[PDB]
């Protein structure tokens, strides 16, 4: 399924997921993207930090939704 990531810089990436994946897989994703190492990867959504072990379904983070991605040193 597709998803939004959106970045602080203003720019939205797209990705292709599934949500039996782990929030780890997705950060991976982001970094073949876009170059961004995991471990500066913060994502938000529903207002909630989303934790590596878990999986996006844990979230209920359905087809299209768009997580927030902001970046730690």
């Amino acid at each position: 399924m597709q998803i939004f990531v959106k970045t602080l810089t203003g720019r939205t990436i797209t990705l292709e997921v599934e949500p039996s994946d782990t929030i780890e897989n997705v950060k991976a994703k982001i970094q073949d993207k876009e170059g961004i190492p995991p471990d500066q990867q913060r994502l938000i959504f529903a207002g909630k930090q989303l934790e590596d072990g878990r999986t996006l379904s844990d979230y209920n983070i359905q087809k299209e939704s768009t997580l927030h991605l902001v970046l730690r040193l």
